[PDB]
């Protein structure tokens, strides 16, 4: 409505 | 409605 | 809306 | 109605 | 109506 | 009306 | 030590 | 030390 | 130290 | 020792 | 040592 | 050493 904030973070750090 | 805050962390570490 | 702040940070760093 | 005063505040202070 | 004194006041600072 | 004193204020400091 | 996450929100809405 | 993230908001609306 | 993230918002409407 | 197989990973997702 | 193998990952994904 | 493979990642992903 007024504010649709969306914060994704993927962190996918896999190898190693 | 007002605010629709969507905070999403997904942390596949994985792999070592 | 009025404001529809969408942040991906996608870090996938995989190799190594 | 003489004298209609009308306040209104809203203070949407989300988000953070 | 002879005095319709109307204040709106939207301190929407959302976000951050 | 005799007076129609009208003041909208609208400060949406979203963003940052 | 970290992360020194500090939020202040103050709403001396008053007036009115 | 790492992260220092202050976030002040001060709304003193007044008046009005 | 690596981040000083500083927001301040100061928002004085007053008046009206 | 022959082999001194060093894995270290931090994720320090803070913030938000 | 013979083989040091030193994997080292700091993903300090802070702020938003 | 005979085999001094040091792999080093710094993703500071800050801001936003």
């Amino acid at each position: 409505g007024l504010f649709d904030i969306i914060k994704k973070v993927a962190s996918v750090i896999g190898g190693l």
